């Protein structure tokens, strides 16, 4: 079985044996996540693209980098915009257990630029361990909010 552990930190300081990028679909570095790893693993940015809903895998800078496409609730309805944030954990998670991938640092996908606005931090975690708890892999969820965090550990102690 997994176990789930939350971490206020910046994500590019991560202990794992991988990590999520809270990717785009055309591969670009913008503000986010995506920024933290492109300064640390500049290389695993080269044919990252990957459509709404999929992840992309690539070993670049010593890391494992999962670029996982979450929706932005700005472009979808909120019922197909749920169906693709499901859709983006269960690739991640695909990635993680057919390449044998012990631990890995994951972010809330679909929570910032992609959040449309709105406080979905339930709505991505209920979706990360629905699709995560396929796995055997140590997951630690980063965040950068205390009350993010506070609501994660919460959520995760319920379990
Ligand atoms: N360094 C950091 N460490 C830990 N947590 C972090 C972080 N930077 C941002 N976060 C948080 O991670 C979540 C996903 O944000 P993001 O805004 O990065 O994620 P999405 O809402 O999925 O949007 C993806 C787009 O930003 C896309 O264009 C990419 O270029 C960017 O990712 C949000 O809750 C952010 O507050």
């Amino acid at each position: 079985a997994p176990s789930y552990r939350v971490r206020r930190a910046d994500i590019s300081g991560h202990g794992e044996e991988a990590v999520v990028n809270a990717a785009n679909a055309k591969g670009t570095v913008s503000d986010g996540v995506c920024r933290a790893v492109a300064k640390k693993w500049p290389s695993s940015f080269k044919g990252a693209a990957t459509p709404v809903g999929t992840a992309k895998m690539i070993r670049a800078d010593g890391m494992t980098v999962i670029h996982a496409v979450g929706p932005n609730f700005s472009t979808v309805t909120e019922a197909e915009g749920d169906r693709e944030l499901a859709a983006a954990y269960r690739a991640v998670a695909s990635i993680i257990s057919t390449n044998n991938i012990k631990s890995v640092a994951v972010p809330l996908l679909s929570t910032g630029t992609f959040s449309g606005g709105k406080d979905r931090v339930m709505q991505s975690l209920n979706h990360l361990f629905t699709a995560l708890d396929a796995t055997d892999a140590d997951v630690v969820i980063y965040c950068r909010d205390k009350n993010w965090e506070k609501k994660i550990q919460e959520a995760i102690d319920r379990r």
